[PDB]
């Protein structure tokens, strides 16, 4: 009868919170985000769990459908399931947490930023106002990961000047094309909390970095504005005057999240519209990294079915939408708590208009589109 969930650990320790997920609702699995959308998609449990008897009904996921995805879920799943629903669930920034003792802030220029993940920035004395110098090393998600995508997405955009070129992808080791530099000696580990313990690891020689969410990167929401541990991004020279870096707070995307246009009224049937993505441009579907606040940003997301085969799930997916959508009683200061930015009033309409609202064929049991189909309960 419980309603499974699992996938991106980015926000697990959101899911976990209580009250967060309402009544019906097990506990989240963070597994990553390819093995969530694989556990959706096939309906295998396996990537959750060992229980031969349990179904999956949704998935977290930092990692968009691709269009393959996509397709073969249309083709296979939908005509006896319905169709998927894929919606930002909050907005987060990518932090850079790092171990290397200093008083001194760290404040990465985008260049900066783009030599030390390509393994070109290999001591500390190659960053600008360090006050540090010794061996950086570079620590990177060894699995599929939304984590990696959100933060592969930045490096696309904006690394135009080192000597290969990184591509969008949920496993870094494939992202650059120069490959992994030996001598830079990036290391891998699994989950971000693997990635976290591999950072914060004192039995090692210091030095490490890596790309982290927001939640993870720090004990505490103030610890991401202490840039001896958690870098500032951003420095620079804007219109012939020196900038500074900001810190990844959810405060410093705020506004930027603020401004990202909802779905073309006549396009929402189209799960994949439902999630923009940043880029160097403006585009369809694709927003430009802003010049302003924290420039490292996007979407975490949620993977549901429209219909479920069971009467009570159908109600408690309904009620989780109504509470984490809602204008009132709703889960903002936890999301806030969890070191994310709550979507947008506009945003949140719109997904209660289509989602929810019965009279909309995308509503979430639809009793005409939903009729004799949704999955199952198990």
């Amino acid at each position: 009868a419980d309603i499974n969930g699992g996938g991106a650990t980015l926000p697990q320790k959101l899911y976990q919170t209580p009250d967060v997920l309402t009544a019906g609702f097990a506990p989240y699995i963070g597994v990553g985000s390819g093995k969530g959308k694989a556990a959706f998609l096939e309906n295998k449990y396996n990537q959750f769990g060992t229980d031969t008897t349990k179904n999956v009904h949704w998935a977290g996921s930092d990692s968009k459908l691709t269009a393959t995805e996509l397709s073969t879920y249309a083709s296979d799943k939908e005509p006896t399931w319905g169709k998927l629903i894929q919606v930002p669930s909050v907005a987060t920034s990518v932090a850079i947490p790092f171990r290397k003792a200093g008083t001194n802030a760290v404040d990465l220029s985008v260049k900066e930023l783009c030599g030390v993940f390509s393994g070109r920035i290999t001591d500390w004395s190659g960053i600008t106002g360090s006050g540090r110098s010794g061996p950086i090393q570079v620590v990177y998600r060894s699995e599929s990961s939304g984590t990696t995508e959100l933060f592969t997405r930045f490096l696309n955009a904006k690394c135009t000047t080192e000597t290969g070129t990184f591509a969008v992808t949920t496993t870094f080791a494939n992202s650059y094309s120069g490959g992994l530099t030996p001598t830079a000696g990036a290391v891998a580990a699994t989950g971000s909390q693997g990635v976290m313990t591999a950072l914060n690891d004192t039995t090692v020689a210091e030095g490490r970095i890596t790309y982290m969410s927001p939640d993870f990167a720090a004990p505490t929401l103030a610890g991401l504005d202490d840039a001896t541990k958690v870098a500032r991004v951003g420095k620079g020279v804007a219109n012939g005057v020196a900038v500074e870096g900001k810190s990844p707070a959810a405060a410093n995307v705020s506004a930027a999240i603020s401004v990202v246009p909802v779905p073309a009224a006549a396009d929402r049937t189209n799960p994949d519209v439902w999630v923009p993505v940043f880029g160097a441009t403006t585009g369809a579907g694709v927003v430009a990294y802003p010049d302003s606040g924290y420039p490292i940003l996007g979407f975490t997301n949620l993977i549901f079915s429209q219909c479920y085969a069971n009467a009570t799930q159908t109600t408690q997916v309904r009620d989780f939408f109504t509470k984490h959508y809602g204008t009132s009683n709703n889960n903002d200061a936890a999301i806030e708590a969890n070191a994310f930015v709550p979507l947008p009033s506009n945003w949140k309409a719109a997904i209660r208009a289509s989602f929810l609202t019965a009279s909309n064929a995308l509503s979430i049991g639809n009793t005409n589109v939903c009729n004799g189909k949704g999955r199952p309960q198990l």
